[PDB]
């Protein structure tokens, strides 16, 4: 029972999110200033009803969403596109497919132990990101 992924959450690592934001075509002056930057997410989790926001010096993004409900996202200020997410459990992970333009667009985010974990992927890159809980 590792489902319950309320908390505010701190970046202490991200893989390849460099290769993932070139994926989503960011130009390389965001990427620059992007892929410097540490990211902190609060998720406000009330069962499958998630509230979260993710938070930085450059650019912030809040999505909200039911498991199993479909949804319009709209991915304003990152890649600014409009697609169709879905998220459901697979076990314990959170499993998100984002359909729309980009093929094999989607997430999957899990607790391990005191750290959540965030895997993004676009095509056939991954961005592998851990937090540390505050
Ligand atoms: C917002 C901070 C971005 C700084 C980089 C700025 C511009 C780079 C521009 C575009 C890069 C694309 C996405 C950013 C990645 C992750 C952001 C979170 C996305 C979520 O909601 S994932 C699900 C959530 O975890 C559920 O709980």
């Amino acid at each position: 029972m590792t489902r319950d992924q309320n908390g505010t959450w701190e970046m202490e690592s991200n893989e390849n999110f460099e290769g993932y934001m070139k994926a989503l075509d960011i130009d390389f002056a965001t990427r620059k200033i992007a892929v410097r930057l540490t990211q902190t997410k609060v998720i406000d989790q009330d069962g499958d009803n998630f509230k979260t926001k993710t938070t930085s010096t450059f650019r912030n993004y809040d999505v909200d969403f039911t498991v199993g409900v479909e949804f319009d996202e709209y991915t304003k200020s990152l890649d600014n596109r409009h697609v169709k997410a879905l998220v459901t459990w697979e076990g314990d992970v959170l499993v998100c497919v984002q359909k729309g333009e980009k093929e094999n667009r989607g997430w999957k985010q899990w607790i391990e132990g005191d750290k959540l974990y965030l895997e993004l992927t676009c095509g056939d890159q991954v961005c592998r990101q851990v937090f540390k809980k505050k």
